[PDB]
């Protein structure tokens, strides 16, 4: 139906963003210790 | 049109569970070289 | 609305292209602690 539609959209939006910093967390992670 | 935006939909989300996969694969080998 | 979901979901496909690029890009850094 249309509204789960919305749902899942706003859900996997959601999901992207979290993984977006997870990713963020370990390039941090990464360049430690390839500079340090 | 309605039907091609459902399965645009499901295709994205398959998409971010195997980036959320490769990102776990990610972390598993550098936590090894940031504790190894 | 119904155009401002096609525009969310348009705009959450791009945002994982890009995710999956910057993975791909740690991936590289990555395996050359790995194997450097
Ligand atoms: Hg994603
Ligand atoms: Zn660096
Ligand atoms: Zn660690
Ligand atoms: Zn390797």
């Amino acid at each position: 139906e249309w509204e789960a539609l919305e749902k899942k959209l706003a859900a996997a939006e959601s999901k992207c963003q979290a993984l977006e910093k997870k990713l963020q967390a370990l390039e941090k992670k990464l360049e430690a210790l390839e500079h340090g």
